[PDB]
């Protein structure tokens, strides 16, 4: 379920450093995934307020509602120590955060999860606007350790096996939500502890990036668009997309699949310790353009994965970010062709000390599934 | 799924005039349950900003990923005309939201659920700290219309279909968590499109309001705690407790339940319109309170429900809120016994001109299973 607690201890710590040599006096953490990342908690009150509250220096506090006192002994937070102030309804609980970090005016920053329900009366009892803790915790999640790592490997591998499980699930006939149902059980088979998302787009609905699946049928012709994830335990994510054609598909499609193929091999290519976020897209993007496809190109190139699906870093137009060794994102460049047809290829790489680790390694190529 | 697009125009005018009267520019809705109640809306991109933009005057906008455009002909939105603004990734979003709204300095009001991700960069574009919609949308939500009143009714008869399955469920021997299995099953089975949440909270862990399930085998003589709930197509929620004794209770036991049994109806015989929120709680608490027993009620008397399982209002100590007619709330008092045993009676009731209307009607004395 979660780390030993030292993993936890080294984290706060190394988050309170962080947050003092950002100049604030503390960070607020509501529950979500930088509480998980942590404390471990995988708490959730809603409308009543449950914060870590974590001093740029001194003991961090949990403030919580009374009923929710059991909590504590399933995260760190009882093995640690930290304070706990625990309120009864009819308390106003953001005085408590206030107090915690020595009393308003309290400069600090907040989970980016944090709702509007907490945060505009927190900023009232702080007496200052708190600003994003993205650039302080970012420092910390962004950079995977090697338990990280390990977890996200095992759950590439995991994606991997279903993936060599999906074309015998690709007959005609056969409705993508049919599909999708033997894909979640091969997603727990193959040892997720839980299916994230599954997206099974055939024919037109490839050519749709919200989609997840429907009732349309498989025909002979189709190209259909698998991106499907899982987590491993104690909470990482598995993001893997492949393109399969139903029978051998046709000239053009072919040409144009494999100017996507040399889009995403050349920015994995180009992921280095050094370049920056904004140059990795750059390098998907320029062999789409070159081929006359960038205008169907139609989003970034990738985006961070750790304990949730979508993190940092973002690798997109713009991002100045220098990548460091231990980040880890998707490369999943795609085209699409509105009414017709979609590509996309996705595999999470990690960065090493002198380039890229991909956890995913199914083949690159548009796989040709027999009648 | 949703209602008719009559039902969202409605509500759309009503909250853009609410707006107005709050002396705003506009509100800036995100997606949840507040962008559900406006235009039946159930997108959620997340770090992706989606939000509606609803003007005290003038046409609606939808800022929203270009890769996300298919998602307007599934809500309202398409078929009401409002403008759309898509972006795509490099683009700030935020910029799109403050145009919409006439451009910065525009003050505004944000659902309650927006994260901190979008909301500090919004005040940013905005030039103005937006202040919490709930006030303005608390007006509508709250007071519920003839179909949601029924949506609910319909959900509380079903929840009642599966308290009288769940006295057969309890045989001593069987663990928490197969008496939960059973229960979500029959959820489903009795007319929910899902399971919302099961408690079931045995011997000392009915004392514990955290607690779900668990492997607990029941045992003869154990208290057994049971809070359930489902959604009812288009979204409403169920959630009712009723307290089961497996075998006959001792006489301490029973003597104190049948207080808590007087609380819960004290406080369902004081709603009426006109009564406050925190006098409903008074009344629950000053009966447990002569029978010596309010330190054991370590929570609110009750919470809002419609499409969440908690909102608005909140019967709490402190909430001056008159109570109007179409309010539905929880009536849900109960004792704890820290490592002995808990007891709780939950009904959801609906304010009426003069009264109110239970729409869960399961005996209120505890229900002796024999062994
Ligand atoms: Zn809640
Ligand atoms: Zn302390
Ligand atoms: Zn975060
Ligand atoms: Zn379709
Ligand atoms: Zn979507
Ligand atoms: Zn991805
Ligand atoms: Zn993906
Ligand atoms: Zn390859
Ligand atoms: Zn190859
Ligand atoms: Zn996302
Ligand atoms: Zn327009
Ligand atoms: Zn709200
Ligand atoms: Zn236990
Ligand atoms: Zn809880
Ligand atoms: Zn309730
Ligand atoms: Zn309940
Ligand atoms: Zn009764
Ligand atoms: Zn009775």
């Amino acid at each position: 379920g979660r780390f030993d607690t030292a993993v936890y201890a080294r984290r706060l710590a190394a988050a309170a450093a962080a947050t003092e040599q950002a100049g604030l006096a503390g960070l607020v953490i509501t529950p979500g995934y930088d509480l998980r990342y942590l404390i471990g908690s995988r708490a959730d009150t809603f409308e009543r307020l449950t914060a870590l509250v974590l001093p740029a220096s001194g003991v961090p506090t949990i403030v919580l509602p009374r009923l929710e006192l059991a909590s504590l002994k399933e995260s760190a937070a009882s093995d640690l120590g930290v304070c706990v102030r625990d309120w009864v309804d009819g308390d106003d609980p953001y005085q408590l955060v206030a107090v915690a970090l020595g009393g308003a005016p309290a400069a600090t920053a907040v989970t980016d999860s944090m709702p509007a329900l907490h945060l505009l009366p927190l900023a009232d009892a702080l007496g200052v606007l708190p600003v994003l803790a993205t650039d302080v915790l970012r420092q910390l999640r962004m950079v995977k350790e090697a338990a990280e790592v390990d977890a996200l490997a095992k759950a590439g591998a995991a994606i991997d096996r279903v993936h060599a499980r999906v074309p015998a699930f690709l007959v005609p006939g056969r409705t993508e939500a049919q599909v999708a149902a033997d894909i979640a059980e091969a997603i727990v088979a193959e040892g997720h502890s839980a299916v994230a998302f599954v997206i099974v787009g055939s024919g037109p609905h490839g050519a749709d990036p919200h989609h997840g699946y429907s009732d349309r049928k498989l025909q002979v012709g189709d190209i259909v668009v698998v991106d499907i994830g899982g987590t491993y335990e104690p909470g990482y994510y598995s993001d893997s997309t492949r393109t399969y054609s139903i029978g051998d598909p046709s000239p053009d499609v072919a040409q144009q699949y494999s100017a996507l193929q040399r889009a995403q091999r050349a920015a994995v290519d180009a992921v280095r310790p050094g370049v920056t976020a904004a140059q990795v897209d750059a390098a998907a993007r320029d062999v789409l353009a070159d081929a006359g496809l960038a205008e169907y190109f139609v989003h970034r190139t990738g985006h961070g994965i750790g304990l949730c699906v979508h993190e940092e870093p973002y690798i997109v137009a713009g991002n100045e970010l220098p990548l460091v060794a231990g980040m880890a994102f998707s490369i999943e460049p795609g085209i699409y062709f509105p009414g017709r047809w979609g590509a996309r290829i996705e595999d999470i790489v990690v960065v090493t000390e002198n380039g890229a680790l991909s956890v995913n390694n199914r083949p690159h190529e548009l796989m040709v599934v027999p009648v």
